[PDB]
């Protein structure tokens, strides 16, 4: 019995089937009251919500799904026909995420790619019929944010205006990625100060908009 299985069971026992808001609030309640877990959480998630609503992306890539909290959070705000692709290398967690999306009734909007971002990113265009991404949510191991950004650019997946939105740029921190995009004329960056999920430790999201080659 894993913490992720516990989160899922608590959602099935407490949330309303087909109600993404209810599912979010259930996961937040469990992780606030019973066991901390690395979901983006409600404070940063409200910022995510506002960004999603501003850009109305048709195609979103998420890096790191975990239990599907952020996937539910973003998918519930997508326009009809818009898509989220989420990459998750832990098969146990990917299983839990799929069940979480099913419960929320979001399964038709979200596609889970099992495996490591660095292996899956080069297969996106061919295997998933992707041209360029409108938005990317980076929230996997922090040492991959920079390498996967370079890899996205190499594979032609970024267009002028693609929005990168990065979690945890303060804590645990992503120093190479943050130095890189803030220093590069290829990105326009904005910092949104907030708090680490379920705590009062300061963290923040960085928005880095690709400006083209
Ligand atoms: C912080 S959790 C994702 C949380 C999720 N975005 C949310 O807010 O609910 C990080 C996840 O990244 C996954 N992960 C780490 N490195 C990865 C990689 N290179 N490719 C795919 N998934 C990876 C881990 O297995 C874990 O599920
Ligand atoms: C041992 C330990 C230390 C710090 C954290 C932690 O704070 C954390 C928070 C996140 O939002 C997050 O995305 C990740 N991550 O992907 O590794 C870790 C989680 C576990
Ligand atoms: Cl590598
Ligand atoms: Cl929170
Ligand atoms: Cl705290
Ligand atoms: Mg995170």
């Amino acid at each position: 019995d894993t913490k992720e299985q516990r989160i899922l069971r608590y959602v099935q026992q407490n949330a309303k089937p087909g109600d993404p808001q209810s599912v979010l609030e259930a996961i937040d309640t469990y992780c606030t009251q019973k066991e901390w877990a690395m979901n983006v959480g409600d404070a940063k998630g409200q910022i995510m919500d506002a960004v999603i609503r501003e850009y109305s992306p048709s195609l979103v890539l998420e890096l790191g799904a975990y239990c599907g909290y952020s996937a539910v959070r973003m998918a519930r705000l997508l326009q009809p026909g818009a898509r989220l692709l989420t990459m998750e290398m832990n098969p146990d967690y990917a299983a839990i995420t799929q069940q979480m999306l099913n419960f929320a009734g979001l399964q038709d909007k979200v596609t889970i790619l099992n495996g490591a971002s660095q292996d899956l990113i080069p297969q996106l265009k061919k295997k998933y019929d992707v041209d360029t991404l409108d938005m990317v949510f980076l929230d996997h191991w922090k040492d991959r944010y920079l390498p996967d950004t370079l890899l996205l650019e190499k594979c032609g997946l970024l267009r002028k205006g693609t929005v990168l939105l990065a979690d945890n740029v303060i804590v645990p921190g992503t120093p190479d990625f943050l130095a890189y995009v803030r220093g590069s004329s290829s990105f326009e960056c904005t910092h949104y100060s907030s708090y680490l999920e379920y705590m009062k430790v300061v963290d923040g999201l960085e928005k880095a908009i690709y400006q083209g080659p």
